[PDB]
């Protein structure tokens, strides 16, 4: 009764999927391995507010074998894997989430991971996009006092922390995760670089090649999906507010361009900003017939759909809508605005999550244990902790390290087990 | 009297080269534009050693139209640009340098730019390799005292800062010019690109598609390297000690090796560590007949080339090397180990070597006015002056930039004109 989802009946499905998933994720069952046994998580007791796919199964699944106790929801409407979804809650997970969520629903979700049977409370909170952060301190204020900290999944949510953090606002330690190297430089770039791709082909069936692509913003996000769209012969086009990152992407060979003045020219725009409005109804308006239009941003902001709430909207199929404009011409947006690769697709693939969800749990056993060690601010896992979630995951992959031998240590000045890098070095 | 350069009748080529490496680098020339008139570094005294390139010349320039005065060597005995020196020396610049100098000539280059006529003694040192802060420190401590600052160039000069802070040597301010992001991501990595690929071929004229290419080390510099031989066709492998980078590589489709297991199946290896002896006696033993082996890290040491004084040594052309083994083997060695860039080629073109020399113009500006307030450490210049650097090389590419809405801006919290990331971001 401890949860809701679709269809139960989905659950063998979803722990098939689940299962070929582990051989995926090494870094997650490295430390099962680990851990198991040590429980160092036990009387943990995790609301969780992170996209319900088959890859957060098998983090859900890490944490509760480590001994802690989960609540979950999803941080979209529509970024749950049903089936994924399932198969936790047929094994008794309290998991609140399901594919196609109404905006109520949604914040319902979210408000059932902080109740419990019995008087359950989190002394954790493990969130993507802040939602869940913003929630506990702006309305369950005393439950704040009881929560150890937060570990925050992506870049917006980061933002929203900094910002609270700037104002004195923030009243619990938090852990930047998306900063680890091993997620911002991997999941964020390499993810989207295969998971933007199979939301645009699963939604439209789109032809890549020789089409006119503009990507907005050219962080960690941008630049995996213009790769994604040239690896297939698109003509990218990139826009940006920040010089630096404008100059990689002409020395990468992309024109940067703004979307004020490339709007008629486009087949295909991608928001990948973080930011708001950067895609406007007079953008749109001088878009060709049928150019496809896509977010994969957090949040659906970055592009004005209240701007078209005027015109009449047309179903394809779920996710995928027409739009036509009074002199008849259409475009094609995806997912309204939510971001594509997993309101279209799946998100990122198994192996990269796993990266992203390994430093997820070593946060998790860091607050749990020390938090008291830390201030109301936002902090990062130390360099030897990114460097052991890339060692977990050289082995899937074939990667052979070379030992660097004592002499070769000091003369670039590390130990030979790490760090290897200085705190500021960028990769 | 007061140079030193191989044929002063180089000058007038020299400076035609010059002339239109000026409109490939529009950092420095608005720098000019911005200070000439104001003479900021009226007073400066800059002891220089870095290559002397026709790219320095045009830095050289930059410096001296800001006020200074200089006396420059090279940092390699096989990177000067001989008619680049001239051009210099011509203009009645002290200039000691010149392609194919021996290691005593080459230090006496070095301190000649540490004493000048009439008791001229440098306020300021530039350095690229960390030469000259040793000469100093170690030789000149007198000299110390009046000394302002340096600023560094390279990712190596930069660890032998590091290391001598960490035990109280470092006896003046020091700025990282290496780790503005202007210079590491574009310089280390899209210089590298290009002008590695130009060494090999003008040394070697080896057919890089469908050879087996090795490069040690995946930081800046070998990610470089790596991107310009797979462009051409070549399958490239990857050595390194860092899980992070490793990954890194993997995840772009690299084998990652050891060059211990695979020193029999390599066509070419580069050297891109900045460590010490990562090929030895026994892999070269091991390679091919006819492998092509080159290093582009700072220093030749990543190469063990006195394992190979054993061996008979025939010269091919300047800085182009066969030396035989016993069984009649042979490998083809590049500029004796020495940075194969600047020793086989030109080093990287002028556009990238703007951003590099537009942040060494700034940190010597930075040094001169305002060295008091800095401590016996090293230090970065602060994001808005990087963003500055990116926003002098826009227009010559043609890139435009997007302009933040107010409301755009506090969105994610920067100001409308930047620094529009945090200090921790890795672009
Ligand atoms: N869908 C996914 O799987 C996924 C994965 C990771 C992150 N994200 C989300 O993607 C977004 C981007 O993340 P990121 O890590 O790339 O951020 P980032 O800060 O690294 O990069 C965003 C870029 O947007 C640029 N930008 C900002 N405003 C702009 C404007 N008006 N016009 C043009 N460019 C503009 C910035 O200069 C910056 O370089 C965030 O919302 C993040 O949470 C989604
Ligand atoms: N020739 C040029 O034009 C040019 C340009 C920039 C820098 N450099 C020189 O290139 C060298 C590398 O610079 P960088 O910025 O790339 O440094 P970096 O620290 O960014 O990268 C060097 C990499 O070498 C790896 N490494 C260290 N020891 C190793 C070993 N024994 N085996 C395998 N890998 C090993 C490290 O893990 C690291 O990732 C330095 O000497 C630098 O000064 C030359
Ligand atoms: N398959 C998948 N399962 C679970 C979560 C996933 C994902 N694919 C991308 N995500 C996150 C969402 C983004 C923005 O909210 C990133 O921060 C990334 O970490
Ligand atoms: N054409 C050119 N002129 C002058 C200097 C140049 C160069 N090409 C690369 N360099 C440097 C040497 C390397 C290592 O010493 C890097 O730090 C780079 O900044």
């Amino acid at each position: 009764q401890d949860y809701k989802v679709a269809e139960i009946s989905l659950a063998d499905w979803g722990r098939k999927e689940i299962a070929i998933a582990e051989t995926e994720m090494p870094g997650l069952m490295a430390l099962r391995e680990e851990f198991s046994a040590k429980k160092p998580l036990q009387g943990a007791r995790i609301a969780g507010c992170l996209h319900m796919t088959i890859q957060t199964a098998v983090l859900i699944e890490t944490l509760v074998a480590l001994g802690a106790e989960v609540r979950w929801s999803s941080c979209n409407i529509f970024s749950t894997q049903d089936h994924a979804a399932s198969a936790i809650a047929a094994k008794g997970i309290p998991v609140f989430a399901w594919k196609g969520e109404t905006e109520e629903e949604y914040w319902w979700c979210v408000e059932q991971t902080l109740s419990g049977p019995n008087g359950w409370t989190p002394n954790l909170l493990l969130d993507d996009g802040g939602d869940l952060t913003q929630v506990v301190h702006q309305k369950h204020p005393k439950l704040l006092t009881a929560i150890k900290g937060v570990s925050e999944e992506t870049t917006t949510g980061v933002a929203r922390l900094y910002e609270m953090a700037k104002h004195g606002q923030l009243k619990i330690p938090a852990i930047n995760v998306n900063n680890a190297v091993t997620k911002s430089k991997f999941d964020n770039l390499y993810g989207c670089r295969e998971s933007l791709l199979d939301g645009l082909k699963r939604a439209t069936d789109v032809m890549i090649a020789g089409k006119v692509a503009l990507i907005l913003g050219y962080g960690d996000v941008g630049k995996g999906c213009a790769q994604a769209l040239r690896g297939q012969g698109a003509t990218v086009l990139v826009a940006e507010i920040d010089p630096i990152c404008a100059l990689q992407a002409a020395m990468e060979g992309y024109r940067v361009v703004t979307l004020d003045d490339v709007a008629e020219q486009v087949d295909i725009v991608v928001t990948a900003t973080g930011n708001y409005h950067v895609v406007t109804h007079d953008h749109m308006k001088r878009m060709r017939n049928q150019a496809i239009l896509c977010n994969i941003g957090h949040f659906d902001s970055e592009i004005d759909i209240q701007s078209l709430k005027q015109y009449q909207w047309e179903n394809i199929k779920p996710q995928v809508d027409h739009v036509i404009f009074p002199d008849g011409k259409r475009i094609i947006i995806l997912a309204e605005g939510r971001l594509v690769n997993l309101g279209c697709a799946t998100g990122h693939p198994s192996f990269v999550m796993s990266a992203s969800f390994t430093n997820q749990v070593l946060a998790q056993i860091e607050l749990f244990q020390n938090s008291s060690q830390y201030q109301n601010q936002v902090y990062v896992l130390p360099k030897v902790l990114d460097e052991k979630v890339a060692r977990l995951h050289l082995g899937r992959i074939g990667a052979k390290l070379t030992q660097l031998s004592n002499e070769q240590a000091d003369y670039i000045g590390v130990d030979k087990n790490g760090p290897y890098k200085p705190d500021h070095y960028r990769y």
